[PDB]
């Protein structure tokens, strides 16, 4: 059950990796 949350965090986690560079100017 705890993994159900971890997987949900990994979805947006990586998302911040890409968009993260876009936020930094």
């Amino acid at each position: 059950n705890w993994f159900d949350i971890t997987n949900w965090l990994w979805y947006i986690k990586l998302f911040i990796m890409i968009v993260g560079k876009k936020k930094k100017k």
